[PDB]
């Protein structure tokens, strides 16, 4: 279930980071309005982009450790809070974050591991509705 897919995604993080990642900018290309440094670039020369290995990692750090501290893929409101006050997200709202993770969820449902894809559609919902809860457009 959910927590066991925390730690499947914590055992291969950068990989796994990288990919789900990828696939989100791949299916809706226009987010890149967000990410003027990775425009022109293949999948394999991103990789090779210190600061988008190292982000995407310390994004997906930080994702897990939302996941892990909900509550049936609830998440603090603290957890919420710091996510809607950090400057980097200065200029997002939440269709930003519905469609990471659309793009995590077909990714969880396209591969060989056995995740529990419909708790991560859940916990990308209740994330949405705490990030508008906790003041995100
Ligand atoms: C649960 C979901 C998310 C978490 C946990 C998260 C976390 C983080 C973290 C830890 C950083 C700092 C990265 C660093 O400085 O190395 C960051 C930066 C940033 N995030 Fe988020 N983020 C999330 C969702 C998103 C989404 C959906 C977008 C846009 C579609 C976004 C856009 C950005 C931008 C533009 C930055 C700064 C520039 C960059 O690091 O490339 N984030 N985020
Ligand atoms: O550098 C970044 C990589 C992935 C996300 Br999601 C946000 C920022």
């Amino acid at each position: 279930g959910f927590k066991q897919d925390i730690a499947t995604l914590r055992g291969d993080l950068r990989t796994y980071a990288q990919d789900i990642f990828l696939a989100f900018l791949n299916k809706y290309p226009d987010e890149k309005r967000n990410f003027k440094n990775y425009v022109g670039k293949s999948d394999q020369e991103l990789k090779s982009m210190a600061k988008f290995g190292d982000h995407t990692e310390k994004v997906f750090n930080l994702m897990m450790e939302v996941a892990d501290r909900a509550t049936d893929c609830v998440p603090l409101a603290s957890d919420a809070s710091t996510l809607v006050q950090m400057k980097q997200h200065s200029g997002l709202t939440t269709g930003n974050f519905e469609k990471l993770f659309v793009a995590l969820v077909e990714y969880m449902r396209a591969s060989g591991q056995s995740f529990d894809s419909q708790s991560w559609d859940r916990f990308g919902k209740n994330l949405v509705s705490a990030l508008s809860s906790a003041g995100m457009k």
